[PDB]
């Protein structure tokens, strides 16, 4: 288990720490061989640097097989070229590694449902995986343009593209619940048509999930009305960018999130809020997000699905017993931490 | 005030009465000058004349102010050439009007809001009136194609087709609480950013308006989060349809929702519903939408708003005191009318 850690700025240091915190307990009980070296990464970087993401990075990031990433950037460095810009260090990891498909999960945690801006009844028992396309549609299609008269956008899929997104959605589902919704536009678009058919034709290679089509106008009714009926969803890029968003609205705290990036390299795990510097140091950060992203690795990257699910139900009840101030509770950093441990051992 | 009325099929002619009803008795207490009269159409028309939109019919709805429509279709005809479909007649009348801006309201009636999916202190309020474009986009989008390697599919606007739809959305909002929500894919499209810098311009001429801009995706967002801040929305064709379907579940009867087709010919009215052919002539068919849209007609076709808001909260009455049976209750579809009556008078 050869895990490349960068920390990042804010409150990337201490989140990312209590994660590993959960690493280590993990590897001393499990024995998991655990090897991880930390890397600079972030507006540190271009400090220490001069550049958010330096070869001694890249390469760290390249000989390993999971990255564990904090959070990055802040005011700081909102005013520096995109040449090297936190976020274009982003950017680039991503590309470096080839990633091709973004994992969003959505739960409401047991007894957490107040949280959520659905009705209790509706809140509970959801957990979807919204897995996106992040390299094709029409963010990156051509031909694009503008005039002083008309705009244009080409929304283009490849069989290849569409191929590899939907092989993650299928081995994503095979860890859980093994139910992939596939959402479409196929009933207007060409492209939505050529997308259905070749996640069908996919499809065939894995018998032990089932697989279903919806159009994205449907989906959306869907997400709200009973969300709590899917497990994993696959999509293009623009729609899965939607479908996320609104999806992560429904567990009500947009800072209990983690995120997984996967392809060709090595995968990478990252909460999903920011860098909240105004907290840097005063321990009150909430890890829980680090903590999930912890969990994610477990699962993508080392398919130890069980570890990943124990590490889960100990924050669920963390989350529970002695919740962050974030939740309206007193537990900081290290107090949570030491309760989620407590629901390990 | 001439309203060609279309009655349609099931429990169209049930539903269409019951606003008739209404609208006749504001005729008779304000003086209004009513002159309606009711035409074939959908599958009454295939029937008794061999298609859904004649030209007694077509030349009815040309000679009128507005069109009261009721519901179209069903199993009755889902088996002939789409010449002649209930839903290519629905179709026809669209284009025959060059209806370019669909509108759509989703609101929560003040104790209602048990019946939304979400949490009664974020429903609570909720009255939001989409305006979708309706010609163009993706949708119609050229050059399209699908291949055995790929698909595309263009997302497309001219600037006299943004210029129109957000003329809608001022006109719409002077009328109702004055603050407009245009919403685009800045960010990272051309078009989006097309779109933007349009409404913006067009914007100039009605500084009685406020004017907002969003990203779709942060909207989406924003729907279940605190839908209860928008007022009029406007955007593109397949956001405005996504975003429709979303707001369209925050009252949680999609049975309550009116809609109107605005553009350069003759305004349609109609209920989003079905035709629900199991109950034509049981009575108990639930005109609220029926009536709502009888409402709409008054507001965006005679701009006669004080009226408008009168049935409005006449239904909204109605809707506490005698709910009809798909919201739990016992009023049948006269009982319904009645009370509306009551509040009316």
């Amino acid at each position: 288990m050869k895990v490349a850690v960068l920390p990042g700025d804010g409150i990337g240091p201490e989140v990312t720490e209590a994660a590993l915190k959960v690493l280590r307990a993990l590897d001393e009980a499990e024995g998991l061989g655990l090897a991880y070296e930390v890397f600079p990464f972030g507006g540190a970087a271009i400090d220490a640097f001069g550049e958010p993401f330096p070869e001694p990075t890249r390469k760290g990031v390249e000989e390993a097989e999971a990255v564990l990433l904090g959070s990055v950037g802040g005011p700081k460095w909102d005013g520096l070229p995109r040449k090297i810009s936190p976020e274009t260090g982003l950017l680039s990891l991503r590309k470096s590694q080839d990633l091709f498909a973004n994992l969003r999960p959505a739960k409401v945690f047991p007894g957490l449902e107040r949280l959520s801006p659905l009705k209790e009844e509706i809140a509970r028992g959801v957990d979807v995986l919204i897995v996106r396309e992040l390299t094709g549609g029409i963010y990156f299609g051509e031909p694009r343009g503008m005039s002083e008269a008309e705009a244009w956008n080409t929304e283009r899929y490849s069989k290849p593209e569409v191929e590899r997104v939907a092989r993650v959605a299928f081995e994503a589902a095979r860890k859980r619940r093994k139910h992939v919704v596939s959402v479409d536009k196929a009933n207007v678009l060409e492209v939505g048509e050529f997308w259905r058919k070749t996640v069908e034709e996919v499809g065939r290679g894995y018998p032990d999930v089932a697989l279903e089509h919806q159009y994205v106008d449907a989906m959306a009714m869907h997400l709200v009305r009973s969300p709590a009926r899917f497990d994993v969803v696959v999509t293009g890029n623009i729609f899965g960018d939607i479908l996320s968003d609104l999806a992560s609205v429904l567990p009500g705290s947009l800072g209990l999130l983690p995120s997984a990036s996967l392809g060709r390299g090595t995968p990478v795990f990252e909460p999903v809020h920011g860098s909240a510097p105004d907290i840097a140091g005063k321990g009150i950060a909430n890890p829980t997000a680090a903590i999930l992203s912890a969990a994610m690795m477990l699962e993508h990257a080392f398919g130890l699905v069980e570890l990943a699910r124990k590490v889960e139900d100990a924050v669920a009840k963390a989350l529970l017993e002695t919740p962050p101030p974030d939740l309206g509770g007193s537990a900081g950093t290290e107090a949570f931490t030491a309760t989620v441990l407590r629901h390990l051992a």
